[PDB]
């Protein structure tokens, strides 16, 4: 019931992973559904349609009172299966979706909306230490995954993402026609997104057991996230100073785990967990620290509860980002179109149910 808490769930239907963790995330990127609404759906085929079948899922997650279905999205990507859950990361996901979207918006009013939220940018460079040689690759990022195993927190793990490497000895650098070269090798952030998706590098090849097994380390992140430290240069005007707006959640140890999503929608610090179709009131501590996964010292039980992903907010973009979605956010040509595919649906039922009875 969407009376205790003002947010509805979405179904458990068929095996779709994290897909209803990373939709309420979505969903709750304001800014982002809004432009999602502004999309120029009227000539697609609702099938087909990605942008149209996203559209309708966030209308229906705005609107509805009872549980979201997801089966028209899933069939509009093509993830009808759980291989296609098992073959892709949670990013992956966030890539299809994003980028259905972004492509649509191409030549509106909300052209850009993708990148203007989630990309940033980032210098990957190799330095001759005896030679005048620099290799600087300039790259897009949407996401970040983060080194968990050995780390004890999110600060931890950037100190280790953009740590100096060493190209020394047997790992020397191919520097051309300068021959073999010492080096050192690293990563610089020069910009970080509004929105700021960091996936736990949780799921790890191990030779032993030879394929990947999910890490259940602890592993420590904040409320409160600054990341100055790691940019080239900082703006005194716009600190990199991060608020957490969502925690994605696994338990078990595959893909026939349970998947739940903690928000705390309006960025004011009172979180929801999220668990299919019941949504629920949550404390802090349930959302954040019981999400660090088991203490080492606590034989008690296999600890396998724990977040592989975070989202959060940059400070200074989150009235923004979160701005207020009303009514009239949604085009009357939508809301028509909408109302249309579920007379579609509510008689492409009753066909199905002659046929087979
Ligand atoms: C090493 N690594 N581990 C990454 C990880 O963990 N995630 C999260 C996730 O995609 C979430 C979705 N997944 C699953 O549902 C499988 C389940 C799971 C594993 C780990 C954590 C939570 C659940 C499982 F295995 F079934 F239990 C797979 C793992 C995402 N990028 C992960 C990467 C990674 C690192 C670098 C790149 C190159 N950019 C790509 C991926």
């Amino acid at each position: 019931s969407k009376k205790h808490t003002g947010y509805v769930g979405l179904k458990n239907q068929g095996a779709t992973c994290y897909m209803n963790s990373l939709l309420q995330t979505l969903f709750f990127t304001n800014q982002l559904r809004k432009a999602v609404y502004m999309m120029p759906t009227e000539g697609d085929d609702s099938s087909k349609s990605v942008p149209l079948a996203l559209q309708r899922v966030f209308y229906e997650l705005q609107h509805s009172d009872k549980p979201v279905g997801t089966k028209k999205l899933t069939k509009s990507f093509g993830w009808e299966t759980l291989d296609s859950f098992m073959q892709h990361d949670v990013q992956e996901l966030c890539r299809v979706l994003l980028d259905n979207v972004e492509n649509k918006m191409k030549g509106t009013c909300v052209e850009g909306t993708i990148p203007k939220l989630f990309r940033g940018k980032m210098v990957s460079y190799i330095q001759c230490k005896e030679v005048d040689y620099r290799s600087d690759r300039r790259e897009d990022y949407y996401d970040i995954q983060l080194s968990i195993k050995g780390k004890k927190n999110i600060f931890e793990s950037f100190v280790d993402y953009v740590a100096v490497e060493q190209l020394d000895g047997d790992n020397k650098y191919d520097a051309g026609e300068h021959g073999l070269q010492e080096a050192e090798k690293g990563v610089k952030f020069l910009t970080l997104p509004p929105v700021l998706h960091l996936q736990l590098m949780r799921f790890m090849y191990d030779p032993q057991t030879d394929q990947n097994i999910k890490i259940n380390d602890r592993f420590e992140f904040p409320e409160q996230l600054p990341l100055d430290e790691f940019l080239q240069k900082t703006d005194p005007k716009d600190p990199a100073n991060y608020i957490l707006h969502a925690v994605l959640v696994h338990s078990g140890d595959n893909h026939g785990g349970h998947y739940v999503v903690y928000l705390n929608p309006k960025g004011d610090g009172k979180w929801c967990k999220f668990d299919d179709d019941v949504v629920s009131r949550c404390t802090k501590e349930e959302a954040i620290e019981h999400n660090y996964g088991g203490h080492d010292d606590d034989l008690s039980v296999r600890h396998c509860t724990n977040a592989y992903m975070l989202v959060y907010i940059r400070e200074s973009k989150l009235s923004e980002v979160l701005q207020a979605v009303t009514d009239h956010d949604i085009p009357q040509q939508l809301v028509e179109r909408l109302q249309e595919e579920k007379r579609i649906e509510a008689q492409k039922r009753k066909e199905r149910q002659e046929h087979h009875h």
